[PDB]
């Protein structure tokens, strides 16, 4: 397939998955885009790559939701939109939990929201030294998505992961970094070349020693992160169809867009 | 009325501000933990969307008054460290039966039960000039608090244990860094700033927050509760021993701080 | 005695000091880990209230001797897969068992096995000079000490792969940040630090000093126990494998050693 | 309520499916959130225990077939995810509740009318009353957590021969094979009941809920995320060309045996 | 070691653990005898015995706790005597989990509360036909004690466990049986003699077998059990020390 | 596709296994054999059958492992043949694990040890009236195999287990339904009449409807059943090589 929204390159022991959006801008996510992303990921899972590149293309690695685009959809019909919606994050996250090669992904620029709450799902997290992190939920007016309920704890304490998740607060590359969100960061000037260098070295090793490295970790933490996927879910479910998560919706494009 | 807190309702938020008359540093007797446990009732009941948890003072909390606890386990050790350690279990219990937002604000040095409740709260701000410990090992008694599960989760087994085992002290950075502390506030302008942060978290949607954090607590709040048991069973035993006792003893004279 | 190990006896501690003879740089065959197993066992039974598990030598602890295995493994790879990955599991298994802290000294590189048991132990004092590597993808072996848990529980799945998957080493202070190591010491004064601290630790309350073993290690006991045989149950698939063997074969004959 | 008779009384809760909205107490989506916000006021309301029981000749046949597959025939997504949506916080109601739950069969307890009975804390049948789950014959796996409940109580031979089989069983047999807990004969049946449930409202309410609590504790999770992957697999059979056309031949072919 | 309210055997092959109260009624059990018990179990578990055989002496096999020594001691201080009673309580329990070799029961008269609870913690439960069996909790006024609340719902389904536990209904041991309870029933007239000639049918097989069945079965369970006696007691503990609970066990023993 | 030892047949709906052993008597279980029972599951598995039916041929079902033919390894060299022993019951049970179709089994007579062991890793269980079942593990001299250490008490309760497991206790398919190892009774005259009428009737069933149901029910055990295997053969490894193990096989087999 050729997509939209995203461009797959198909190189020797490994697949690079670039998000590239057009129906969108920095790398939203809407409907569209997600299931492209599960598309490519699906076709990358069947390949014969050993592991999988996910990076971006542009300013931006991905800016999270497209509440601009969503919030149309839940004023227009909040039941069904907010099912559909809620729906097809799950499916996009699970996605990354049911993921049997290692991911790497390679972040660009700003990581945000969903965006960012997917990184802690793959493998390795490779930086830019200029890419920052955030998950302002609560300026959006939802809970957390992505498992980052549980994987944010988990990796910087429960303290670190609400200032992220309560207080909004934004994370250089190096600071994700001593966090556990980021597992290298890179020089900006040479950040492509590193990491497609870095990349190719992975992909020279053993394909059933990466894929049973990646299947040992995967054990003893994917129900959990199947079930904080559902608990998530079933949560933004609930405040998606409310008058207020409308509202805060609402709220949150209306004042983002209000800037010189 | 309360005699060693203060509670102030606020708008969105409710203070509980740790400032004893009964002990010395703000240091925990059965009578402190009571009025908190009641004033975090009444805070969870009320119509405010998160509770501040600060002091007054030139300490947070040192922790378990055990000059007043050694004396009653004199008297009678299976009763006074029977109704210490219950004390203690329903104080641990609140914070993690607690549904709304707990932020708390420590000016000064937490020393031992004064800094393992923290990971129980769901923010922790900190002075700059604010140290942690948790020497046990000097007081001669086991992990309370739950931090016998909270440490290794936020630092890894070995840190935890410089903390649980060698007596380790960290300053609020080095704590911030280790995830004992989420924020580290500068020492001029402290407590304005703090009280700036708090006022905008209560204007966040109640909802979301009360969401965010039952989510967060849900798949560690069995492990909590049955650390704070197992924690609370060994103290019984050690704290009802001759050599439990005699390390108490130690510590209250012995001590210089 | 033992050939491979000295055991001190001291007041309050039992130290065991890794100085193998039948292996280079602290490597780990058969006979090592049989003969530290046995030391563990005895310091169990004493009247020390913990270990001190140390080294001697430029390195301290490489992992397992390859050389050693390979030929082993060349010759009946069914049954000597089995024991090979019998005798680590009873390795690992009797950290994850024992009742008493255990205070690990390193003293140069820590690397692979030599690693991955250091999280199963309770504190860790590093020489800034020492560093840490799990070469997994080098060796061609999936990882073992039950790190496919124990790392990504300190660290972080991503930043544990990076050990993991990706092969990189970690300095004492960068393995200090991340978890691995608990203090890190200056080097001329390494060894007397250590000592100093060991005998203040060896001053606390034996019954303290157990309980605050088991109240740390009880929810995450089963889980050891479950990663060390789930890892295992793999390395025997992967050293009993055709691709597996060669891996070895080709590692222990290409290797150039950086410590 | 429309579909449903709260009868509050000393020391217990009654609750009554009467279903007029479907007939043979049949479960649609009004039946279904009445149900759930009885269960609700039931929770907050000062009664030690609930007594579910209902009207009629038949206890439940389960879903109304006939009125969801119109709605899944219209818009296959959308009318899936809200189906689902609604069974498993029917489910989780169940799953979730903090009081003892005496459920009174009086008649067939079929497909989701029988797969919610082991979420209930004792179930007391008419000798009468028969029990089936013929998910092979609906073209649906199994709802209700009865992919692990049926198992744990009776062995998964035996809970396959009513969850692929499409068995059966006598309220007696069901007794033998734990999914009814007392059989009653069929004359007196609510006057032997009742009395029964005032014997058990005599009780201290903190013991009673105590016990609950102790054995609830040891499965509620399992029981959660059965509950979650059955509505998973439910959402892609019941989306699909095959699911919706298995509801179809169903609804069209053969009817009831209640 | 000579015992006041039980009997040693040491057979040839299994050690017998004899049931046989002088300080109680109907072979109730206070804190001592509760002791001796946990005393003879674990000698039992030291000696070379390939299993241990539990019964008892008299009409009844037991009545479970020994209410009227309880209460008198929850009167005094319920608080501390609470914790003492269930420290008792959970320890004898988890001498039943821990134990390593087979445990065979022999039921020749009632065993109610306690006395019924324990029997899924032993391994094989041969009951005279005349024997029945009662948790009557509610009526006791606390909740499950013995594992009971996770070892009944396993072997006969939830429903079926609450009719015990809830509904506080007696099984004949027939009942009992085909709820899992029970593992075989035997007719009355020969009951001893029978259960003799098993016990060194059994005592005949490998140790290492024995113990390596026992060993493979409890593995899968072990912690539940730990867990479901942890919890339990500390539900028991907070009932006992409460005015409610106290009132309860003050009704339960003044009606009898 | 050809066997020595067992007829597959390829039916429309649903694939039948038949164990019917030549090298072993009545109807036993040698390397072999399993090797052949488990290449034939592994390509019932890849048909487009809906369901396995695994039945036997003659009066008797499966007597379990031919301790006459293992304990010559086992004396040979004890080693090397408690490991190749230990590790074929492993991948044997495990493949019964793993299974994504419905088995459905057709007892036409004793099933013992290991042929009474893997019983409750399957789905449905016929048996013939006339049927009996035991695990008679401490008459062989060995521990649980089959993963019945845990299979066994989930069913029946811990002491009913026992009672087979370590009391070497027989049960007819009249008791075996009742304590939930048989799942259906079929009198004589008409056993294999009603066993293909049945079959029959589930293989008209959908195809990912009969899949997902086993994929549930089994599910929630899988893990378990999975740990309880290696565990089960880590401990018949250690026994099978020791001599007292060995003793007791020979002892066995003698008589």
């Amino acid at each position: 397939i050729t997509y939209r929204d995203i461009v797959v390159k198909k190189e020797d022991g490994f697949t690079q998955i670039v998000l590239s959006t057009r129906s969108t801008e920095k790398n939203a996510l809407n409907t569209e885009v997600i299931k492209e992303m599960v598309n490519a990921l699906n076709s990358a899972a069947a390949d014969d790559s050993k592991l999988v590149l996910f990076s971006a293309a542009g300013s931006v690695f991905c800016c999270g939701l497209d509440f601009g685009y969503f919030v149309r959809h839940l004023r227009n019909d909040r039941n069904t939109a907010s099912l559909e919606m809620v729906d097809t994050i799950k499916n996009f996250v699970n996605t990354f939990i049911q993921f049997k090669k290692p991911i790497v992904v390679s972040v660009n620029g700003p990581a945000i929201g969903l965006g960012a709450s997917i990184l802690p799902l793959c493998d390795l997290v490779w930086a830019n030294e200029k890419a920052w992190f955030q998950t302002p939920y609560t300026t959006f007016g939802q809970s957390p998505d992505g498992c980052s309920s549980i994987t944010f704890p988990k990796m910087m304490g429960k303290a670190s992961a609400n200032e992220m998740l309560i207080a909004g607060r934004k994370l250089t590359a190096r600071e994700a970094c001593a966090k556990g969100l980021v597992s290298q960061v890179f020089l900006t000037g040479t950040f492509t070349q590193e990491v497609m260098i870095q990349i190719k070295e992975l992909a020279s090793y053993n394909a059933i020693v990466l894929e049973e490295c990646k299947a040992l970790v995967r054990c003893n933490i994917k129900l959990e992160l199947e079930q904080a996927n559902e608990r998530e879910c079933e949560v933004l479910r609930k405040i998606w169809s409310s008058a207020q998560g409308i509202e805060s919706m609402l709220k949150y494009v209306e004042n983002k867009i209000d800037e010189f």
